[PDB]
């Protein structure tokens, strides 16, 4: 959808992304009410493969609806700068918010978060769209805490391509898509899985200060990161099974998002930690 520009107004700076500022704005369209949107902009100096590269992410969140997948509100494409608009998640990043917020909201909340990552998940997968690069980061979060999917690009990552999307994200990616390069959707909750330990250490980095060879032959070894303090077991638990070396082994998203419904809907069970 493209936007007339007279419909938009940019507020703040808010942030940086690949190919330039994000922005927080409004956004006033005939007949709608005024709106909060997150704004990209693309200036001067791009080529026109890295401006369909920028275009891309909105043409794929076009092309879904759901409450745990940001909402595209529309493009500027007939002037300068390039812009895409979505709706505006107050809190930002997942993973800085929780580092913020160290300890300050409750297990049942991060399952909340939890939850709506898997619901965002589960739509994806049903539309057989794989991520690719699922983490706390890629995680939007509102003033009411709701969690929302974000960064679209169906590039190839540079390993893929020429021996001469940017580099495998390996901290998260599942060993089978790190060695072969195939991405499907229980790659995906190998990585969901990563989310939830990131989530329930509050942001912590996964794997420390190991360095992307060292994950890569630990887990090959066997290693799985350990509970995060004061990480309900189940939890941890739901953690392992994304973790299988067998990815037909692992759940999919339909069921860890009802194996997190029945922790919320039961949270005696959360009380039981190492
Ligand atoms: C995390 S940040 O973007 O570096 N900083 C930030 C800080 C506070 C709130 C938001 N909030 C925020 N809300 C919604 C979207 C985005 N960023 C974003 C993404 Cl991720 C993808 C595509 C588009 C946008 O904006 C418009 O097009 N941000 C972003
Ligand atoms: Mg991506
Ligand atoms: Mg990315
Ligand atoms: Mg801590």
């Amino acid at each position: 959808k493209e936007i007339d520009v007279s419909y938009v107004k940019i507020e703040e700076v808010i942030g940086a992304g690949e190919f330039g500022e994000v922005c927080r704005g409004r956004l006033k369209a005939p007949g709608k009410k005024e709106s909060c949107v997150a704004i990209k902009t693309l200036k001067g100096g791009y080529t026109e493969r890295q401006r369909r590269e920028f275009l891309s992410e909105a043409s794929i969140m076009g092309q879904f609806e759901h409450p745990n997948i940001i909402r595209l509100e529309g493009v500027v494409t007939n002037s300068m700068p390039v812009m895409i608009l979505t709706e505006f998640m107050e809190n930002g990043a997942l993973d800085s918010f929780l580092r913020l917020n160290d300890g300050q909201f409750t297990v049942i909340q991060l399952v909340g978060m939890l939850r709506g990552i898997a619901s965002g998940m589960r739509y994806l997968a049903e539309m057989s769209y794989v991520h690719r690069d699922l983490a706390a980061r890629n995680i939007l979060v509102n003033s009411n805490l709701v969690c929302k999917v974000s960064d679209f690009g169906l590039s190839r990552f540079l390993e893929e391509n020429s021996s001469d999307g940017g580099k495998i994200p390996i901290r998260w990616t599942a060993p089978e898509a790190i060695a072969f390069r195939k991405f499907t959707s229980a790659s995906d909750a190998w990585s969901y899985g990563i989310v939830m330990w990131e989530v329930m250490s509050f942001g912590e980095r996964p794997y420390w200060d190991m360095s992307n060879q060292d994950v890569i032959n630990a887990i090959e070894q066997d290693y799985r990161l350990p509970p995060p303090p004061d990480c309900p077991t189940s939890l941890h638990q739901l953690m392992l099974d994304c973790w299988q070396k067998d990815r037909n082994a692992r759940p999919r998203f339909p069921q860890v998002v009802s194996a997190l419904d029945k922790m919320i809907r039961n949270p005696a069970s959360l009380k039981i930690v190492a």
